[PDB]
This record gives C-alpha cells, sequence and structure tokens, in this order.
C-alpha cells in the first residue's frame, strides 16, 4: 500500500529521522538539529 | 502493505531514526542531534 | 504485512534508533544524539 | 486567576465532564453521552 | 491560582468526570455516558 | 495554587471520575459508565 525509499551519498551528516511514518496516533514529534562546525570536500 | 528501505553511502554521522514506523500509539517522540566538530573529505 | 531495511556504508558514527517500530502502546520516546569530535576521510 | 463554579439543582442525570479545564495540552477529547428512557416530575 | 467546585443537589445519576483538570499533557482523553432505564420524582 | 470541591446530595448513583487532576503526563485516559435500571424518588 505504502512505500518509502531513502538514499543519499554524501558526505554530510544526517540529523532528524528517515522513513518516520506515525499513523494513526496522537503526539507532538519534534525534531531538533543542530551541528556547528565545518566540513570539506 | 508498508515498506521501508534507507541507504546511506556518505562518511557523515547519522543522527536521528532510521524507518521509524510510529503506529496507532500516542506519545510526543522527541528527537535531538548535536555535533560540534569538524569532518573532511 | 511490514517490512524495513537499513543499509549504511560510511564510517560515520551511528545515533539514534535504527528499524523502530513502535505500534499501538503509550510512551513518549525521546531519542539524544551528541557527539563533539572531529572525523576525517 | 481561573474560577469555576456549577450549580444544578435538576433531577435530570448528568452526562458529561464538568468544570472540564484541558490547558497546553496536546489531545482530542471526546465525550459521549446516551441516554434511552423515561423520566418523570 | 485556580479553583473549581461542583454542586449537585439531584436525584439524577452522575455519569463522566467531576473537575477534571488535565494540564500540559499529551492525551485522547475520552468518556462515554450510556443509561437505559427510567426515573421518577 | 490548585483547590477542588466535589458536593453531591442526590439518590444518583455516581459513575466515573471525581477531582480528577492529571498533570504533565502522556496518557489517553478513557472512562466508561453504564447503567441499565431503574431509579424512584
Amino acid at each position: 500500500a505504502t512505500k518509502a525509499v531513502a538514499v543519499l551519498k554524501g558526505d554530510g551528516p544526517v540529523q532528524g529521522i528517515i522513513n518516520f511514518e506515525q499513523k494513526e496516533s496522537n503526539g507532538p514529534v519534534k525534531v531538533w538539529g543542530s551541528i556547528k562546525g565545518l566540513t570539506e570536500g
């Protein structure tokens, strides 16, 4: 019925939820993402 | 009925939940992600 | 009925839950992820 | 700051909530009231 | 800060919650009240 | 800070919660009240 595919090919960090499928519920989902630094290529 | 696939090919750290499938529940899910540093390629 | 596949090919650390399938429950799931350092490639 | 007074002087049945003071929450409050019969004075 | 007073002087049955003060929570409160009969005065 | 007073002077049965003060919680409180009979005065 439902499908979810996530693909990432990057050096960047992942912050948060992936393929979140909250359904028929009751809740204030909160996602907090902080990153304080430097990245290079 | 439902499927979930997650693929990542990156040096970056993973922060959070992957393939979270909360269903028919009651809860304030909270995700906190912090990273203070530097990455290279 | 439901499937969940998670694949990662990265040097980055994993922080959090993987393939979390909370269902028909009642609970404020909380995920805290902190990392203070540097990574290289 | 806030006050609530409820007074009833009737033979009729009470069905539901009295002085409900839900505050700063998150929930679909549902009240169902059914009565199938006869009353007299 | 907050007060709640409930007074009833009736032969009728009480069905439900009285002085319910849910606060800063997360929950689908449900009240079901059924009465199938006859009352007299 | 908060007060709750409940007074009833009726022959009717009490069905449910009285002076319920759920606070800073997470739960789907459910109240079910059924009465199938007859009362007199």
